[PDB]
C-alpha cells in the first residue's frame, strides 16, 4: 500500500494509455476492445439511474465516456491525491490536463449516435460532480458522512481491487466492502488485469494478485451479484510493453441481487 506514495500518475498514463497500448487506431487493441464492452453494455438501456460511482478512478477518464450520458450525477473516486488533482486538471480543463481526446472520438465511434467528441467531454465534465478520496479496504470505502449520494444506482471500477488487494481474500473483502455503496438492484462494471502480479508506476513498482476470470466470476457471486456478463481479452504480444506482466483484461457487467 506503502509503494501507492511513489505511484506517479503521468508515468501510469503513460505506460497504459498512450501507444501503443492507447492507439485506438486498431479494431483488436485493448483499448477499441474496452469501449466497446462499456458502450455494448449501456446501449441495452438496463444500466441506468440517477448516480454512478466510479471506484479507484486514479488519473483516468475513459472509463465513464459512455456511461456519463445514463447518469445525471457522477462522482469519482481515489485513494491518492496526486490522482485526484490530475483528474481534476482535466475536468476544469486546467493546463497540463491528459489529452483523452482519441479515447472521446473512439467511444462517439463506436456509440454511432452521431456525437461529436467535444459533446461528449463537455457531459462528463459535466455530469462529474465531486472527486472524493477512497479506500476500498474500509468496511465504508469513502467514510461517515460522503459528499456521495448513496446508495448509488451503479459502480464501475477498473483496474482496482485487484491491483490493491495483496492476495485472493483481500479482493474479495474490498469487492464486499464496495458492493455496499450500491442498491439492492443496482449495476455493477468491473474491469480488471487478468494473472497480473506487478505494474510499474514510475519509481512505485505496485505488487498485484493474480486473479482469474473464474476467480473473479466466483468472487462477483460469494458478493452476492449475478454476473450478467463476462469477457475476456488476452493481451497480444506486442502490447507487452515491460510495464507491468498482465497476461489479460476481463470485463464483468454484475446485478446486486
Ligand atoms: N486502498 C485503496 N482504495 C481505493 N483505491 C486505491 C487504494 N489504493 C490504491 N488505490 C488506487 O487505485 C488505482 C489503481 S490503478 C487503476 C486506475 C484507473 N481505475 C484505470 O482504469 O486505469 C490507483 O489510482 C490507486 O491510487
Ligand atoms: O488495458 S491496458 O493495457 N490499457 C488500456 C485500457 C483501456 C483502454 Cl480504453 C485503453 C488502454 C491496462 C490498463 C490499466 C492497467 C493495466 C493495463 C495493467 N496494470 C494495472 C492497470
Amino acid at each position: 500500500a506503502s509503494a501507492y506514495q511513489r505511484f506517479e500518475p503521468r508515468a501510469y498514463l503513460r505506460n497504459n494509455y498512450a501507444p501503443p497500448r492507447g492507439d485506438l487506431c486498431n479494431p483488436n487493441g485493448v483499448g477499441p476492445w474496452k469501449l466497446r464492452c462499456l458502450a455494448q453494455t449501456f446501449a441495452t438501456g438496463e444500466v441506468s439511474g440517477r448516480t454512478l460511482i466510479d471506484i479507484g478512478s486514479g488519473p483516468t477518464v475513459y472509463q465513464l465516456l459512455s456511461a456519463c450520458s445514463h447518469f445525471e450525477d457522477i462522482t469519482m473516486t481515489d485513494f491518492l491525491e496526486v490522482n485526484r488533482q490530475e483528474l481534476g486538471r482535466w475536468l476544469q480543463e486546467e493546463p497540463g490536463a491528459f489529452n483523452w481526446s482519441m479515447y472521446s472520438q473512439h467511444a462517439c465511434l463506436i456509440e454511432g449516435k452521431g456525437e461529436c467528441w467535444q459533446d461528449k467531454e463537455r457531459q462528463l465534465r459535466a455530469r462529474v460532480k465531486r472527486v472524493l478520496p477512497i479506500d476500498v479496504h474500509q468496511p465504508q470505502p469513502l467514510g461517515a458522512g460522503s459528499p456521495a449520494p448513496l446508495p448509488a444506482d451503479a459502480l464501475v471500477s477498473a483496474f482496482c481491487l485487484e491491483a490493491v488487494s495483496p492476495d485472493l481474500a483481500s479482493f474479495q473483502r474490498a469487492l464486499d466492502h464496495i458492493t455496499t455503496l450500491l442498491r439492492p438492484g443496482g449495476h455493477l462494471l468491473l474491469i480488471g488485469a487478468l494473472e497480473e502480479s506487478w505494474y510499474l508506476a514510475g519509481e512505485a513498482r505496485l505488487t498485484v494478485v493474480p486473479v482469474s476470470e473464474e476467480e473473479v466470476r466466483e468472487a462477483l457471486v460469494r458478493s452476492g451479484y449475478k454476473v450478467r456478463d463476462l469477457r475476456t481479452y488476452i493481451m497480444p504480444a506486442h502490447l507487452q510493453t515491460g510495464v507491468d506482466d498482465v497476461k489479460g483484461v476481463f470485463f464483468a457487467w454484475a446485478q446486486k441481487v
